[PDB]
Formats: structure tokens, sequence, C-alpha cells
């Protein structure tokens, strides 16, 4: 009778619990996009989860779409992970980095020498973008030439060295939420006539090329990926996700992977006429440990657990304002409402300042 509070063993490390701290953007980074001590008391803070996967953090400069948070391309940003890393195992936890690059979701006013932002397709997302002037409209992307493919792999290769320099216990690839590896993978996004779009082996391409790469750097079963089937964030829609990220899911099979991950949009069911993609479809075509996540409580995550529907249930939200969310689910304790306005950017102040039960 396993349940959210069931050791796991994932790879060589043990888990205490089946309890996963989401990725969540704080943008809370220094000078040059480098991690501070703040950081490592907010990590430190949340060190009873199970697994934590830290805060997606671009793997180059142009990965990077919103102003002050962290990267994994310079010896600082490896120096103040470290600061991370190093308080979350005195802590006795354990910590992924979430490996990104926004593609088309950024500006030229984030990017180096003011270059656009580059993605799969020149197709421009609508509404406006935050850059450190303000809220400016998004520009349209340039479309990667088929040639410089291998440089966005060479730069997450370079990024997950630099995690494993950094000491975390392995890394997770940002697949989801309309990134530049999701803005490939769906026909929304991406229009390429060349190998890299079309078809669905094409449009999962730059997935597989990524994760061949970092599993050259990483044991295979310290890498995991994180999907969005049915998210419609960052204006990227897939026509037929059911056949697209289904065949990913055995797709992935083959490099025996940590994990896949995949963020349940949260209005999935109501905005079909139901859920077009159950997880259960992607639970059968990936033989490996699976994390669910997207609005899970103490209920909901015991019975998929139970269910073997999961393995591992991430919470995101909960996590911002419960540090000891484990302890507080186990008990049947109140939980703390996290407060929305202190979620990005700031100091202290609805970050470390969460009180334990
Ligand atoms: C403030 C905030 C920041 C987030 N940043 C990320 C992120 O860095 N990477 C990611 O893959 N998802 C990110 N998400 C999505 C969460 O990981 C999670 O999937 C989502 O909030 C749903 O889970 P929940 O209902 O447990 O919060 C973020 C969500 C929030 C609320």
């Amino acid at each position: 009778n396993i349940n959210l509070f069931s050791s796991y063993q994932l790879g060589e490390l043990e888990l205490p619990n089946r309890i996963v701290m989401a990725p969540l953007t704080r943008s809370r980074a220094g000078e040059g996009n480098v991690p501070h001590q703040l950081n490592a008391i907010y990590y430190g803070q949340r060190a009873s989860a199970g697994l934590i996967i830290a805060e997606a953090t671009q793997v180059t400069p142009q990965g990077q779409g919103y102003p002050h948070t962290p990267g994994i391309h310079s010896p600082e940003q490896v120096a103040g992970w470290k600061l991370v890393t190093d308080t979350v195992h005195q802590q006795g936890g354990r910590i992924f980095l979430q490996l990104w690059h926004v593609g088309r979701i950024s500006h030229p006013d984030l990017q180096p020498d003011g270059g656009l932002p580059v993605a799969p397709s020149a197709i421009a997302p609508k509404g406006e973008v935050l850059t450190y002037e303000g809220k400016k409209p998004y520009v349209t992307p340039r479309a990667l030439d088929t040639s410089e493919i291998p440089a966005i792999v060479e730069q997450y290769r370079q990024g997950a060295a630099n995690a494993l320099a950094a000491g975390f216990d392995g890394v997770e690839i940002h697949a989801a939420n309309g990134y530049l590896i999701d803005q490939f993978l769906r026909d929304g996004t991406n229009q390429r006539t060349d190998e890299y779009g079309g078809a669905i082996e094409n449009r999962a391409r730059l997935l597989l090329e990524v994760t061949e790469a970092i599993t050259s750097v990483w044991d295979s079963q310290r890498v995991g990926v994180r999907l969005s089937p049915l998210t419609t964030l960052n204006g990227c829609v897939d026509s037929h996700p059911l056949e697209t990220f289904g065949y990913v899911a055995q797709a992935l099979n083959r490099f025996n992977l940590s994990y896949l991950h995949i963020f349940e949009a949260i209005d999935a069911d109501i905005r079909h006429g139901g859920t077009v993609v159950p997880t259960s479809h992607l639970r059968d075509r990936f033989t490996g440990t699976l994390i669910v996540n997207g609005g899970y409580t103490r209920e909901k995550g015991d019975t998929v657990i139970a269910n073997k529907a999961a393995d591992l249930v991430a919470f995101g939200t909960l996590f911002i304002s419960n540090p000891d969310l484990p302890e507080r689910l186990e008990v049947n304790a109140p939980l703390n409402q996290a407060d929305p306005t202190t979620f990005y950017g700031g100091g202290e102040k609805g970050y470390t300042d969460y009180p334990f039960l």
C-alpha cells in the first residue's frame, strides 16, 4: 500500500517520499544571472521534498526570456548554484536542475547584442513581454538555420555539464510550456520544411538529440524530461496531441531516463469535451518513472500512487507557500496560502518567510 510517503528508488538515489517540488521560476537571480545565498536558503528550506526540481535555468544567454532568471552557462553561475546544492545536500535533500531555453518567448532587450530570439519558425507570440524597461510587444523570432541545430544541442550539453560541475544530483530537460524544445514539438509553432519539421519524427528530433547529448554527460537515470501535452501557455499548441505526445513517450524509452514528468494542464478536462491526452496514455507508452503534476493534493496524490497511475507527484504552488509541505501533508496540517504578488522577483518577502509548521 504505497502512498505519497513511500520511499522510492530513482536510479542510485533513494527518495524518502514520493513528493517532488516542481520547477518554479522565482526571478531572484543576482548580477550576471547568478544564484546567491538567499536562493540557497529558499531551496534548503524545501529539502524535505523527495526530490527538488530547481527553477527553469537558461543554458545559454539567448535562452533567457524573463528578467533576473538564473543561468547555467558561466563559471559565476556554476559557483552560485553550488551554494544552493551545498545547502540542499547539507539538509539531506536531492536536487535536479531544470535546463531551459525560452526560444521565441523573449525580447531583443534580453538577448545578446539586442538580437532576435530564436525559434523553429518565425511566428511571433501574441501579447506583451516584460523587459527591464517594462512591458513591450513581442517581435518575430528568427527561424534557426538547419546548420544551427547542432549549436542548440551543444548549448544544452554545456548547460548539463555546468550543472554537473555545480553539484546537482541530476537535470530535467524543459520540453514543456511552449519553450524552445516544445516550440519544435508542436505543429502550431513549427512550420519548418527540413528534418526538424513536418512529420512527428522530425518535430521530436530536437528533443531526442538534446536528450542524447545530455545522457553523454550524465548517467541517463539522472536525466528527466518534462512535457505539458495540453497546455496552451505561450501560444504553443499541437493539432494532434495524442499522437505527438504518445510518440514522444515511447521514443524516450531507449534513453533509460530518470523519469518523464507531465504537467497536466489545469484546464485540460474543461477545454475539451474532455481531456484528449489522458496521462494513462503516456503511462502506458513510457515504461520508466512517471511524475505527474497539476493541482495535486494529499488525496489526489495518494490515489494516483495507489492506482499505479504515477510514481511521483510534483507540487508547484503549494511548495511556494509551504517549505515543509511533506510534513504538513503527512500529518494533515493546515497549509499556508500562496501570495501570487511575490511569486516573481524581489527579496525575502514571499520567498523565504513562509512559516514552518
Ligand atoms: C510561479 C510559478 C513559476 C513556474 N515556473 C516554472 C518553471 O520554471 N518550469 C516549469 O516547467 N514550470 C513552471 N511552472 C509550472 C509549475 O511547475 C507547475 O507545473 C504548475 O504550477 C502546476 O502545478 P501546481 O498546481 O502544483 O502549482 C511555474 C508555475 C508557477 C506558479
